[PDB]
């Protein structure tokens, strides 16, 4: 085997990154995701589980899914954002990087069992 590739670079983005989330093999989602208020509603992540097809990408809290799978995400619901999620396997999540880490952050209670 011998083949190498420079490719063409020619990139400079941080906010809004798309995150592929892949139903497969052994690997299945292990992150929570709250309701935001009227204020702020939207989809964020509360916690990742740990070797979870969130945190295999790197995903951790205040990811608020503005879209998935070109779907919009930034006015869906519990249920909605749940039953679009377990659609199908493979999607492709927009978060912005910790959108509303603010919303989790802000004073640090620690529940037990939601």
């Amino acid at each position: 085997g011998s083949s190498g590739s420079s490719g063409s670079p020619g990139n400079r983005e941080n906010k809004e990154k798309k995150v592929f989330i892949s139903l497969v093999g052994s690997r299945g989602l292990g992150c929570s995701i709250s309701s935001g208020p009227i204020q702020k509603p939207g989809i964020f992540i509360s916690h990742v589980k740990p070797g979870s097809l969130s945190a295999e990408v790197g995903l951790e809290i205040g990811d608020q899914i503005v879209e998935v799978n070109g779907v919009d995400f930034s006015n869906l619901d519990h249920k909605e954002a749940v039953n679009v999620l377990k659609s199908s396997r493979s999607l492709t999540i927009s978060i912005v990087a910790a959108a509303g880490r603010e919303l989790f952050m802000t004073d640090r209670s620690g529940p037990s069992s939601g």
